[PDB]
């Protein structure tokens, strides 16, 4: 169902409404394009431009307030826009932080119309989007360096999220209505290079699996089973793949691993009987 030569700049982000009907395309042309799929066919309708700088990843929101595409780009911004009318205007423009914006992933619905910005300006951002337009925006310091992941943990306060650092560090985050915003929990360590990107599953099992994915080639899934209970590193296998790894993604369900290389290569995991990996 190829969808040859979107853009003319190489693309960063393909993403999917929550009914694999319409897509999103991002690139460092610094525009985004809507889409149509069906079978193999692939209308393209119109292309969202206010973007500075490339753009860099985008993030579809539950149908639950409607069509909204959030992207972010270079330009330390991230931008929504609705698609009132079958029309696609800019409803909104978050730009809090001091330089790129690496990713931007929505809240499940049950929190609402939540979205969590990741700069690289080592901050990160929570917003939700009142009624009248302005929102009420809460930042704060996660990494040295910068950041380059935000995914966000199922609904459950109990409410997680863990952050990829340009610093080598996965941390976990979970609100506290006694701290007035997301709080550190854990500081996974085990990259020697930078964290390229971080998910986390929505399989609710009896144990929480996360995903970090670095410069230093390697991807450290992070299994714990209870509150207490520590986070187990395992290293998805003791080898180097030959490049950088940039994504990490989880299936709805069956929890299975979609980890795009750097090698240009996509590749796709589970986790057999035991507690390890293979292919698929």
């Amino acid at each position: 169902v190829v969808i040859a030569n979107a853009h003319n700049e190489m693309i960063h982000d393909a993403v999917m409404d929550y009914y694999g009907k319409r897509m999103a395309t991002c690139s460092s042309d610094k525009t985004i394009k809507i889409f149509e799929v069906e079978g193999e066919t692939h209308k393209l309708i119109d292309t969202l431009t206010g973007h500075e700088g490339p753009v860099w990843r985008v993030d579809w929101a539950h149908p639950k307030f409607g069509t909204i595409l959030a992207s972010c780009s270079y330009d330390g911004k991230v931008m929504i826009w609705k698609e009132e009318n079958g029309r696609w205007s800019q409803i909104a423009v978050h730009a809090v932080h001091s330089a790129s914006v690496n990713s931007v992933q929505w809240a499940p619905h049950e929190y609402g119309p939540m979205l969590l910005v990741a700069s690289s300006d080592g901050k990160v951002s929570v917003v939700e989007f009142k009624e009248n337009g302005t929102t009420s925006p809460i930042i704060i310091d996660a990494h040295a360096i910068g950041v380059n992941s935000a995914s966000w943990a199922p609904a459950t306060e109990s409410r997680k999220f863990v952050t990829g650092g340009a610093d080598n560090l996965v941390k976990i985050w979970k609100y506290n209505s006694d701290a007035q915003t997301y709080v550190l929990e854990s500081t996974l360590e085990g990259h020697s290079d930078w964290v390229r990107d971080v998910a986390w599953s929505p399989t609710v099992l009896l144990r929480s699996y996360m995903a970090s994915v670095s410069q230093d080639r390697t991807c450290i899934i992070w299994t714990q089973d209870n509150e207490q209970g520590p986070w187990k590193k395992t290293l998805l296998k003791e080898e180097k793949f030959p490049d950088v790894l940039w994504r990490a993604s989880w299936s709805l369900s069956g929890n299975v691993l979609a980890l795009s290389g750097g090698d240009n290569k996509v590749t796709l995991w589970k986790e057999n009987l035991e507690g390890k990996w293979e292919p698929a």
